[PDB]
């Protein structure tokens, strides 16, 4: 579906499968939380789809080769996770895997806890990459991997944007319990 723009179908596939699989693990109650025990079960965790236009704005960040969050106006209505590795020539699907693990690892390493309301104390804990990956209402994913001179630079963008101050990361409860369209094996809503 997407343009022949330097991004591989293998990396796109890896991004999307990694996000949905890790959203599923959270939703089912299987994700270890460094605050204690596991992340709570999610009532209506939505499945993500790959979006070539979101990819295009992630690309506009990655292609500049500066490790930096974009301004909202450069990614209107989108959230953003960024990652770098010093291995410039890394295979792009390997880089998709490493970045997705790095972001998700905020939950095991730093902790979130049972209270999922996104407060300033929570944001400052350094878990904002993990919260954007598992943000319930975020349903579109687009990413780009750029080989720069001194880094492999990975940007993923997310629509609608997550990490809204004051809102819950996701609604807690039994997997699929607030879903009419459910994949009961993954605990994801379609
Ligand atoms: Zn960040």
């Amino acid at each position: 579906g997407c343009p022949d723009n330097g991004m591989s179908e293998e990396a796109r596939q890896k991004f999307l499968e990694m996000h949905n699989s890790l959203r599923s693990s959270v939703a089912l109650g299987q994700a270890k939380d460094g605050a204690g025990g596991n992340a709570p079960k999610a009532a209506k965790m939505k499945t993500m789809a790959y979006d070539c236009e979101v990819e295009k704005t992630a690309m506009n960040n990655a292609k500049q080769c500066v490790f930096k969050h974009s301004q909202p106006n450069q990614r209107k209505g989108l959230g953003e996770n960024i990652f770098m590795s010093s291995d410039s020539g890394m295979d792009k699907a390997k880089a998709a895997e490493q970045a997705s693990k790095a972001w998700f690892g905020e939950l095991a390493e730093k902790g979130v806890g049972q209270n999922l309301k996104l407060t300033g104390g929570l944001f400052s804990r350094g878990v904002g990459h993990y919260t954007q990956m598992v943000w319930q209402e975020t349903v579109k994913l687009g990413c780009y991997v750029e080989a720069c001179s001194n880094m492999c630079y990975v940007v993923c963008q997310y629509g609608p944007a997550g990490n809204m101050m004051g809102k819950d990361i996701y609604e807690k409860g039994e997997p699929c319990s607030k879903c009419e369209n459910c994949d009961k094996e993954k605990g994801l809503c379609s």
